[PDB]
RNA sequence: GCUUCCAUAGCUCAGCAGGUAGAGCAGUCAGCGGUUCGAGCCCGCUUGGAAGCUU
């Protein structure tokens, strides 16, 4: 589990830093990538990493704004035009649908691949026996919203060296034994899986918070998580163009981070008002309060460890 | 440059939901790390081959 940054930047694209987007590298997990936001010229950014189009699996989009959708037709495009069989899920709130269909359409488009898209609201917007994805609205006078990957509880290891000394040899039994199930052996032996099992390991979260005010529903949502990517366009000092402009400071999303008890917090959504120096002065703003705070920048790889 | 399939006893390609290597002849499963109880098979990356590259 692994968080690629391809675009720290707000609003307009600049030399430094192009418009959001954050892809979500879970290879290891299910063999594929998660795309959050993808604004203009994230394809363009692809191109310089490891991460390949038919790699990616979902985007989840925060809001309807340009910087963070204007890079889908183009993506998507391409996938279908580099060999994409797999489906892909777009995530996003009202108005995602008319907006990919009508640019796909004009463009005379035809997807190699299937193509789902869900008009998302708040609660759960996708769940399996591997992660549990929620959305929660958020302060941006548009309809936006903030998400949580939350990866489920991972089943404790194998105790196989006991089962070794016990003369049960290694085979496709031990697969059934690590599920829990009660297995009859090839000599009548009765075993419970489960008592065989070490504690369940606890799941990962990594947080993307999109862009928004200092929100309430979005610290209860990043309760507890491995990683808070949290919007920082503005300094502690310009506190007033962070209300005005549906914004957060370098400050407010350190506080957020604090309380949400999260333990790491990746500032994102920078302006380009500030540059490569200047990056660190907002880094130190967000560390008086919270410390383990990252600018994040163009190209930034941060994994996501376990426990 | 990109994206997709090939590299296994000096040499023909056999292999399976990942269960501890099956043959013709006078086994560092290309390297390394990871996931896993366990990797030829899964995920990375580094090498050597081959084929596509129109929104
Ligand atoms: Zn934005
Ligand atoms: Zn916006």
């Amino acid at each position: 589990m692994e968080l690629l940054f391809l675009g720290t930047g707000a609003g307009i694209p600049a030399k430094a830093r192009n418009v959001t987007s954050v892809a979500l590298k879970l290879l290891e997990e299910r063999r594929s990538v998660w795309l959050f936001d993808c604004g203009e010229a994230t394809q363009h950014q692809m191109l310089h990493t490891t991460i390949k189009p038919r790699k990616i699996e979902k985007i989840f989009i925060t809001h309807m704004h340009g910087d963070h959708v204007y890079g889908l037709p183009g993506l998507l495009g391409s996938r279908s035009f580099q060999g994409g069989e797999d489906e892909l899920t777009v995530y996003g709130p009202k108005g995602i649908k008319a907006f990919i269909e009508t640019s796909l359409a004009v463009t005379k488009t035809h997807l190699t691949y299937p193509l789902a898209i869900q008009e998302i609201e708040e609660g759960i917007v996708f769940e399996d026996d591997q992660f549990i994805v929620t959305a929660v609205s958020v302060i941006h006078g548009v309809e936006a919203f903030g998400y949580r990957v939350q990866e489920k509880d991972v089943p404790g290891s194998l105790k196989a060296d006991v089962l070794k000394e016990m003369n049960i040899p290694p085979g496709p039994v031990y697969q059934k034994i690590k599920k829990g199930e009660t297995v009859t052996l090839e000599d009548g032996r009765i075993i419970n899986g489960n008592d065989f099992l070490e504690p369940p390991k606890k799941g990962r979260s990594v947080v993307f918070s999109g862009d928004t005010r200092v929100s309430d529903k979005l610290k209860e949502l990043a309760r507890d998580c491995d990683v808070m990517v949290h919007e920082a366009t503005f300094a502690k000092e310009d506190r007033k163009l962070a209300y005005d402009y549906y914004h957060s400071t370098t400050e407010q999303a350190a506080v957020t981070a604090k309380e949400a008890r999260a333990k790491q917090l990746i500032l994102t959504h920078i302006s380009a008002r500030y540059q490569g120096d200047a990056s660190l002065e907002l880094q130190k703003e967000a560390v008086d309060v919270f410390p383990n705070s990252v600018a994040a920048y163009d190209f930034l790889e941060v994994n996501v460890p376990r426990g």
